[PDB]
């Protein structure tokens, strides 16, 4: 569907587990007005590389890094809690 968020080589936040990670938009691919993303994650070995939805990356920005933060005290306080 005309225009996505993201462009190709745009650094990105991306979710994958409960958690964001930084990352590269590589592909933008459109299918069935769905927009797509293929991407790298940063740091990471690129045979986790992964088409992922829109709604799955965010913008890399104060807000959404303040919420990757949180995320990782909140996963961070389930490890603890794990014992």
């Amino acid at each position: 569907d005309p225009k996505p968020k993201f462009q190709e080589g745009e650094r990105v936040l991306c979710f994958h587990g409960p958690l964001l990670y930084e990352a590269k938009c590589v592909k933008v691919a459109i299918k069935d007005k769905q927009v797509k993303y293929f991407i790298h994650y940063s740091g990471w070995n690129k045979n986790w590389d992964e088409w992922v939805p829109e709604s799955r990356v965010l913008k890399y920005v104060d807000t959404n890094l303040q919420k990757q933060r949180e995320l990782q005290k909140a996963n961070q306080e389930q490890y603890a809690e794990g014992k």
